[PDB]
Formats: C-alpha cells, sequence, structure tokens
C-alpha cells in the first residue's frame, strides 16, 4: 500500500509460521498449513488432510500478507520505519487485522508513542485463550525488531 513487508520481515514472519506441507493442529485446533494459512485464496478453509507444495503456500502467504500490509498501512497515521512496520504485520499476520485494528498497541502508536506501542506487542501472547510459549517469545522478537534502528 504504502510500505510492503520487506524481505527480511518476510523471513522473520516465515521462521514464526513454518511452512508444512501437511495440514496440521497449531494448537488449537485450526488446521493449518503452508506458511500460517487456514484460509485458501478462493475462501475454502484448510482442512486436516490437506497438503499444499511449496509454490502453492508462496501463493497463499503472499495473498494473506498483502491484506495485512493493507491494514497496516491504513490503520497506522503515524510514521513507520521499514521495521516497524515488518513487526506490525507480523504481529497483526497472528492476531488478525480486526484486533489490531481495536488494539490498545494502535492507538499508543497513533499518538506516537513509539515506546509503548512496543510494549503493548507483549500483551498478545495468548491461543485458545491462554498464553502459549511460543507467543510470548515471537512478540518479544517482534518488538524488537519495531524498536531496531
Amino acid at each position: 500500500g504504502g510500505k510492503t513487508t520487506s524481505d527480511d520481515g518476510i523471513d522473520l514472519i516465515t521462521s514464526f509460521e513454518g511452512t508444512r506441507f501437511n495440514a496440521y493442529d497449531d494448537g488449537v485446533g485450526v488446521w493449518t498449513i503452508g506458511t500460517g494459512t487456514t484460509v485458501y485464496p478462493n475462501g475454502v478453509k484448510v482442512k486436516k488432510g490437506d497438503t499444499c507444495t511449496a509454490e502453492q503456500a508462496k501463493t497463499y502467504f503472499k495473498h494473506d500478507l498483502a491484506k495485512f500490509e493493507k491494514t497496516v498501512n491504513e490503520s497506522v497515521t503515524a510514521p513507520l520505519t521499514q521495521n516497524q512496520f515488518d513487526a506490525l504485520v507480523s504481529l497483526t499476520y497472528n492476531i488478525g487485522s480486526g484486533a489490531f485494528n481495536n488494539s490498545t498497541l494502535l492507538k499508543k502508536l497513533n499518538k506516537g508513542d513509539y515506546q509503548g506501542a512496543a510494549d503493548q506487542f507483549l500483551v498478545w501472547n495468548k491461543a485458545g485463550g491462554k498464553v502459549m510459549k511460543g507467543l510470548v517469545r515471537r512478540r518479544e522478537a517482534e518488538r524488537a525488531l519495531f524498536l531496531k534502528k
């Protein structure tokens, strides 16, 4: 939109998401495949037993990535570094657009309060309503990227 996710950003998100050939349970029962895909671009939901090629996974990932880029570009009104944009997209890829849009993160960010926004990454550590240690790690990493310059 304004910005797009950098190659480094994509590599980070991919490291968090993984790239899987077989549909798998994300931990809370949501069948996921490729690089974090749960809904194919045609609207079909991922199901247990699906398989996905590398090329398919890339297509699906890039399709969803563009959605989240659009959210960050449109919803954030404060200036962003590329690192900040990348971090916010990584977060949004996980929490979704609605969660991002209604977050205290975004409220602080749009006041120009970068530090307060950075710290708000850390609240997004839940899956299935439960704190998940992989998300705790991920949020810390996204926050670090957000603060990196």
